[PDB]
């Protein structure tokens, strides 16, 4: 493959894909079982990006709060008013 013809991953596509993965894990984490690693995945996203939930799936944050799946330490209102995980994922790929 000529160097000039190399493919690459663009910021908009991968941000979109990562948000979809997060949304799927959030949904799976609210319907309860442990065959799914979903609760561990959502907790890890929340702790790593310092967020809890998605503004596209706002009602689901009520289950995150009752299962203690938001970042440890954080208060209830601060999971409500801080930026959501989609915004944090955008900032990761944009370098902000």
């Amino acid at each position: 493959t000529p160097v000039g013809l190399a493919g690459f991953v663009n910021k908009d596509q991968i941000a979109k894909d990562v948000k979809q993965f997060y949304d799927q894990a959030l949904q799976q984490a609210v319907v309860d079982d442990d065959a799914n690693n979903a609760k561990a995945v959502v907790k890890t996203f929340h702790e790593t990006l310092n967020c809890c939930g998605s503004s596209t799936l706002s009602a689901l944050t009520t289950s995150m709060l009752k299962n203690n799946l938001c970042p440890s330490g954080s208060s209830i209102i601060s999971n409500l008013f801080k930026e959501d995980c989609h915004q944090k994922i955008d900032e990761l790929f944009s370098g902000k």
